[PDB]
């Protein structure tokens, strides 16, 4: 069955970072996406789960994540492996760890557990690792002398703005669960107003990638925990720091398929693990583009850096996901502009691609959080757009830049955008008065291939991780159960660019 799509993905990759081929991304075939009997499309992971239902009031998405969670790690054999941005998981979150994991130890296993949370420097952290750790022994009672704790908190650089941002749960190196959900109760639990998100869950040889992933963070986390500025570690039972917990569970055998979904599992390594991937002959002609609307601060590691191109291949695999697209590509994001200064406004590559699959007359549909949406700069659900005519007037822009001339740029751009803010029911708000906050993280190309993953396309300079699924059946379910709702309502909210009928 021919993957044409990821094809063109791997050859981005291996040309982008070849020497990090095997940990930070790998293609790998045999995989299943990981759903409950009865219930075909149940891998993919919505939350809170109420399309068409402005009250929300049987958050069944919600209960059936928390639920798979706790299934998945009360399998647990060997290896439990938790990565999220701050704070370690609370609320049902660290139910679902503590009671798979008591499951996992009434079954007769010894469980070895990483706990990776990434800090950014303005963040302080309530419950530090030590406490955190001491929090899981208490609850997981007399089951605690038969788990292996690693708790640890990173920064991996304060100036260049770079933490572990990944969301993974990855048990015995078979299963795993990613998407942009952060495992923190007061974005998805105890709130009226939920945010919107999707995980996918699967099994197989791509639950190893991952694993080898978080096997490159923790072997960065054991190592700086020299410095604590930059690490915060807590282990358990007098335990060593296990920078190598998925590769000692791999051993030699290579991983047992079980299904027959391809995948590329992609991350990268945000600023200060890794300065480049020293094997590699990456030299892109990186863009001339300005921007009389913004100008960095900070170096501008997104558009003007090439050797962070090598050690961030899902960067590279996000655009080469979007320039595959051969008829139409769905985009659903919080935000594809990020907050300027201090990062850069917006990625010029992937507008460029953007605006020649317009010219192009592929249909581009974009979906963003709406700009009513303000918080805090972590917040989940927040805006960093004022106005949705801030995308549609950069893709105006590069599509002059493109053809030549600007009524070639608004037959691109009328006849082929659709952009709206997201609603997930015929309500503008929700019941409690406040808006729909998205925090979705894909990508959905030719109804064949698709991105579920942490890594936002707006700048940040991050630790990220996803996987790309070509499959025509599951792009099917994923136009059915999420992306043809979301137009449905979300056009409710849709823009009408400058310059159109
Ligand atoms: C505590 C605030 C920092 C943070 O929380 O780090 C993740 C944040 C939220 O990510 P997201 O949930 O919107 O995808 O992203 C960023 O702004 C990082 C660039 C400065």
């Amino acid at each position: 069955p021919p993957t044409p799509h990821l094809d063109a993905i791997e050859r981005s990759l291996r040309d982008t970072s070849p020497g990090l081929e095997g940990s930070v991304w790998q293609r790998t075939d045999g995989n299943r996406l990981d759903a409950p009997d009865g219930d075909p499309a149940g891998w993919l992971l919505q939350t809170p789960g109420c399309w068409g239902d402005a009250g929300c009031k049987d958050r069944a998405g919600t209960r059936r994540l928390l639920d798979k969670m706790t299934r998945n790690i009360a399998d647990a054999r060997h290896t439990v492996d938790i990565s999220s941005l701050a704070p370690f998981p609370n609320g049902g979150f660290e139910d679902a760890v503590v009671d798979g994991l008591k499951a996992s130890v009434a079954a007769g296993h010894s469980p070895r557990v990483r706990i990776l949370v990434g800090a950014a420097p303005i963040y302080h952290l309530n419950v530090v690792p030590s406490r955190y750790r001491d929090e899981l022994i208490g609850k997981l009672g007399a089951a605690a002398g038969k788990v292996t704790l690693n708790v640890a908190s990173m920064t991996t650089s304060k100036t260049s703005l770079s933490w572990n941002h990944s969301k993974l749960l990855v048990v015995d190196g078979k299963t795993a669960i990613t998407g942009g959900i952060n495992t923190n109760k007061d974005d998805y639990l105890d709130t009226a107003h939920p945010v919107s998100d999707v995980d996918m869950a699967l099994s197989g040889p791509a639950a190893r990638s991952a694993g080898k992933y978080l096997d490159t963070l923790w072997d960065w986390t054991c190592r700086n925990a020299s410095d604590p500025a930059k690490v915060w570690l807590a282990t358990s039972n007098g335990a060593s720091c296990m920078p190598s917990m998925e590769q000692d569970e791999a051993g030699s055998a290579p991983a047992e398929p079980t299904g027959d979904v391809p995948v590329i599992a992609v991350g990268g390594l945000g600023v200060g693990i890794k300065e480049s991937d020293p094997s590699s002959g990456y030299h892109p002609d990186l863009p001339t583009a300005p921007d009389t609307k913004c100008t960095v601060g900070l170096h501008d590691n997104t558009n003007a850096d090439r050797d962070y191109d090598t050690v961030n291949p899902e960067e590279n695999a996000l655009r080469s996901l979007i320039a595959s697209a051969r008829s139409h590509v769905e985009i659903s994001q919080q935000d594809l502009n990020a907050t300027c200064p201090p990062l850069p406004r917006y990625d010029i590559r992937t507008y460029d691609t953007l605006a020649g699959k317009l010219a192009a007359g592929v249909k581009v549909r974009i979906v963003v959080s709406d700009p009513a949406n303000r918080g805090a700069v972590g917040s989940g659900g927040r805006s960093q757009i004022k106005s949705l005519d801030e995308i549609s007037d950069t893709l105006r822009t590069r599509l002059v830049a493109l053809t030549g001339d600007n009524e070639k740029a608004s037959r691109a751009l009328c006849g082929n955008l659709q952009l709206a803010s997201f609603r997930s029911s015929d309500a503008a708000k929700w019941a409690d008065g406040k808006p729909y906050a998205l925090h979705h993280k894909l990508v959905s190309v030719d109804d064949s291939a698709f991105y579920i993953g942490s890594k936002n396309l707006y700048p940040a300079w991050l630790q990220d991780f996803g996987y790309i699924v070509e499959s025509p059946a599951a792009a099917q379910q994923l136009k059915t159960e999420l992306l043809d709702p979301e137009w449905k309502y979300s056009q409710q909210a849709a823009a009408t660019p400058a310059g159109c009928p």
